């Protein structure tokens, strides 16, 4: 959709994917802005495109910049959102449609083996995933699995044809120690939500007012009284669960 023609955001995601170790996968490869450019790391790549002419024509593209035929990337014409992921160890490195983010981070979130995510999205967006000023539920209901880190912002003139908002460089990490058991996820989401919509002024007022903890458990914990959700830390959320489970 927004196709990346910035080369220097092209060198910042090569950089940061080159510190990360084993297969990529890359979704939205568009004409092979970064896939062409990843290929040179010379790790096994897998790169999606949903467009079947535009795929075809990128298998083209890395396969003539390829060393040849006996060394070499899969180009896959596919729709991400039905592409099913391995579940061994891999990187994950896409170009999200602005519409389709949620989307496709649930559908990443919710998937196996991938380690490390970088991913170009909306700036509103990647700076709410990562807590920029403050956490919100959707980052609070995966932190106990997942660590959010945003890179870089990327300014709407960086693609073409320019998107109506600016995006931002999020990277995603999947924690080796979770925080939470993954068999507890659905509980620990539900806990998450019921306390950013719950009603009062201050997370003393909210927990009070919920149906699950002890009047000295905040304070105990590091919490001010009248701190909002937003401020939690992924520790503060995980010990909270681990009182009222």
């Amino acid at each position: 959709q927004n196709f990346l023609s910035d080369r220097r955001v092209i060198a910042d995601i090569v950089e940061i994917v080159s510190r990360t170790n084993g297969p990529i996968i890359e979704i939205g490869a568009g004409d092979g802005a970064l896939t062409i450019p990843l290929q040179r790391l010379a790790r096994p790549l897998t790169a999606v495109e949903v467009d079947a002419r535009r795929a075809r024509r990128l298998a083209q593209r890395t396969a003539r910049s390829a060393p040849g035929p006996a060394s070499p990337t899969e180009v896959v014409a596919a729709d991400f959102l039905r592409y099913p992921l391995p579940r061994s160890p891999h990187v994950v490195v896409g170009n999200l449609p602005f519409h389709l983010t949620t989307a496709i981070l649930r559908r990443l979130l919710h998937g196996p083996g991938w380690t490390t995510a970088v991913l170009l999205m909306q700036w509103e967006v990647a700076r709410r995933r990562a807590a920029v000023g403050g956490a919100t539920m959707m980052t609070a209901q995966w932190w106990p699995w997942f660590e959010f880190g945003l890179a870089r912002k990327v300014s709407a003139a960086s693609f073409t044809p320019r998107p109506a908002v600016d995006a931002g460089l999020l990277t995603i990490t999947r924690r080796s120690r979770p925080l939470v058991d993954v068999a507890d996820r659905a509980r620990y989401q539900a806990l998450v939500h019921r306390v950013f919509t719950g009603r009062g002024h201050g997370m003393a007022q909210i927990l009070q007012r919920l149906p699950t903890v002890p009047r000295t458990w905040l304070r105990a914990n590091g919490i001010a009284p009248n701190s909002l959700p937003r401020q939690l830390s992924a520790a503060q959320w995980a010990a909270l669960f681990e009182q009222t489970r």
